[PDB]
């Protein structure tokens, strides 16, 4: 063994060829949300997922706003902001629409549930992350990087500088919070990529991983959000092989961030930044996670310690130039884990 | 002399792709031509008069835009453009709801300057540009095309024809006109827009509406809103003929001069008299591919000539002979008379 790796793993549910499956959220009833950024920007709702073979159905599509759809963050208890704007096409490796971004909501206290625009945000390059102040969950946090200059064909690559918004969700009010940060930043180290990807809040410590040099940091936040000064980041750990996109906490208060990378996820120690590979590319399950996208804990008994992981490619690629989009969900049970 | 069709000649063609879509003439007399694709631009038209004149590009807006639409000069010699960004360089592109902007080109420095005026979400798509004579800081700008523009043009619902008024100075914006059949599209012509050009002499505003062959004209107030009840004056009809852009003149006439169905008509200011005087409907049939604007020249040499924009490689036999390969031509007036 119980916790050997490669961890057992499970498929919940596999959509079709040009779905690409982009990140998670857990309801506190333990279902799961799933934003979508091709072929529409969509939520999909995965019911009981501790069960063989789960229920899905689409939530909804915010076409009205947006071609794709990123991150997703829940705020106050089973409401979601979600951000996304237009792009040039659905292809996978268009750009976004300059000036197009915007954060919406998607409230699940109310049946059917409830969509709104929270924030057109021209000012940012491209939204990613999303995450709630702990102590203040109508604000949130949402993390951008990506080219600066996104164009029908793209040619001029300079990338956008990495950085962090703060938006109020009561009064769609938003500001920078950090900018300007080499580790934030992306240098295309790993090919066309971005810098800051997902962010995750724990307590006062905000966490980002960087798709570009591999590295996991984190800093101290203010109660307006703001970092603590010298707002210098702390390294947490670095794998430089790896392109990092999203990552949870825990299970529970393990010691722990669990990452994904590239055609792999890995644990990482908070306290030291070990990384041990637990599934995919570099252990003898090395076909099972292509692409993955984010990851998130289960919230129930029955599935506190299954961590799932969504993922957006139909198999796993010889080239990161030409991959093929078709997008999942799976679970990987963590019980018994060991670093060593 | 005089004689439809008037005489006309081609300045310079520029290569397939390139859609050449509206004009200002300075006061110099040199002519500023926005482009659509394939490419945001302005190009400087220098000594038009003149049998092959030289032309060259002023100033590629790709820091703002995709594409460039309609062009009003403001105060002299400076400019607005408008533009948004499209989900293709294709002939039939949508643009990308929500990028439209209004900016400004000052050929009064040297270099030309250029900044950002307005970014204008609200709008659909904006179109034609006009000052205010007597305020040239303010301007009109026409705005109607897809409500619900995508990657893959599906839902063909219409936004409403409407114009803005913007004011150049602080950059504020609200609309003036809206809620008009009048500068509405019911896609009789196919897919197009309502309302398309707008230009202003005196205190009257015409526009010309694309999809029913209508021109039309209200009268407003100082501020640029109309004088109530605001109902729009029909200046003429032409059922068929699908309106883009148009120039008041020459001089003293009483006429407009508007790009048609690949044509172009003078037009009588008080009784809306329509005449074809180049183009379809003339023995001189296909010199004007898709026409898109034109204005009257501004010097000694050349009032009475109106310079038009096009935007069409030849006149289309088929649906699937539309070639983009733009132009520009003068027509010179001298002498017409509508009979
Ligand atoms: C000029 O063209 C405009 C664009 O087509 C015309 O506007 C449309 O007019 C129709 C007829 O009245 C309206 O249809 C009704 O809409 C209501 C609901 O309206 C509200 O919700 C819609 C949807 O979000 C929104 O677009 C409106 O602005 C309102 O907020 C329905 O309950 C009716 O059953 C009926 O369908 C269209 O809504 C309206 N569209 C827009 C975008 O305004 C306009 O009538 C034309 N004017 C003239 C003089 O011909
Ligand atoms: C780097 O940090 C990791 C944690 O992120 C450290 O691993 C942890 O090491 C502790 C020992 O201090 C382990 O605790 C022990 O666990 C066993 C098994 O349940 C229990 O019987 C013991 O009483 C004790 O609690 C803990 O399991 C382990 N955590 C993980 C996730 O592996 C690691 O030691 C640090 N490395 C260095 C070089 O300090
Ligand atoms: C419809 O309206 C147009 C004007 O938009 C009329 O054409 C204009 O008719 C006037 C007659 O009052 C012409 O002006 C007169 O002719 C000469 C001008 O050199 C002069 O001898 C007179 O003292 C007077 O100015 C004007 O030239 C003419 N404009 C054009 C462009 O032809 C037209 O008659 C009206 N009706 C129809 C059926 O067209
Ligand atoms: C979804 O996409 C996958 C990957 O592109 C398709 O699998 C390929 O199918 C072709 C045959 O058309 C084979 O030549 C390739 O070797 C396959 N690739 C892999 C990695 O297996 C798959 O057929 C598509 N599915 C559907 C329903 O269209
Ligand atoms: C993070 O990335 C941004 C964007 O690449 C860097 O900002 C650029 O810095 C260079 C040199 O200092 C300037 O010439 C560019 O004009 C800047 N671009 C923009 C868009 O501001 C920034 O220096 C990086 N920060 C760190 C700490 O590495
Ligand atoms: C995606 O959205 C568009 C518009 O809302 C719709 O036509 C289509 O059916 C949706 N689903 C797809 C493309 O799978
Ligand atoms: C421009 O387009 C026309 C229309 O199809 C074509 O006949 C012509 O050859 C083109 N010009 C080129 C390819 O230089
Ligand atoms: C369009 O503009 C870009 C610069 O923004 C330039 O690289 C490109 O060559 C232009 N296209 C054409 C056809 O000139
Ligand atoms: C132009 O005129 C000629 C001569 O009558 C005719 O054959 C041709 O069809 C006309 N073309 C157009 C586009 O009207
Ligand atoms: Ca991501
Ligand atoms: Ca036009």
């Amino acid at each position: 063994a119980t916790g050997s790796v490669p961890l057992p793993e499970r498929l919940l549910h596999h959509w079709p060829n040009g779905t690409w499956v982009e990140n998670i959220a857990v309801r506190p009833n333990g279902n799961l949300l799933l934003t979508t950024s091709t072929p529409n920007g969509t939520v999909w709702h995965v019911k009981k997922p501790w069960t063989d073979t789960p229920e899905v159905e689409l939530a909804y599509n915010f076409d009205e706003w947006v071609d794709r759809l990123i991150g997703i963050g829940e705020t106050t208890p089973d409401k979601y902001i979600v951000v996304g704007s237009r792009f040039y096409s659905p292809d996978a490796y268009s750009s976004h629409v300059d000036r197009t971004f915007a954060a919406m909501e998607l409230d699940f206290t109310k049946e059917p549930p409830s969509t709104r625009m929270v924030a057109w945000m021209p000012e940012a390059e491209l939204l990613q992350g999303v995450a709630a102040l702990p102590w203040d969950r109508s604000i949130v946090l949402i993390s951008d990087q990506y080219v600066l200059r996104p164009r029908y064909k793209q040619v001029d690559w300079t990338p956008s500088p990495g950085q962090i918004w703060r938006l109020d969700t009561k009064t769609g009010d938003y500001e920078l919070v950090m900018t300007d940060y080499a580790e934030m930043n992306t240098t295309y180290a790993h090919g066309p990529d971005v810098g800051i990807n997902g962010i995750r809040i724990l307590g006062n410590e905000l966490y980002w991983v960087n798709q570009d040099n591999g590295g996991v940091y984190r800093v101290e936040i203010q109660k307006n959000g703001h970092p603590v000064p010298p707002a210098v980041p702390e390294v947490v750990s670095v794998v430089e092989s790896q392109l990092w996109d999203d990552f949870a906490f825990g299970p529970g208060d393990e010691d722990l961030l669990w990452v994904t990378g590239l055609n792999a996820v890995y644990a990482v120690s908070k306290k030291n930044g070990t990384a041990v590979v637990v599934d995919g590319v570099g252990t003898s399950n090395n076909m099972s996670f292509p692409g993955p996208t984010s990851c998130q804990f289960g919230r129930t008994k029955h599935d506190s310690n299954v961590l799932y992981v969504t993922g957006n490619l139909y198999s796993v690629p010889d080239s990161l130039l030409d991959v093929k989009i078709g997008g999942w969900v799976r679970a990987i049970d963590t019980t018994g884990f060991h670093l060593h």
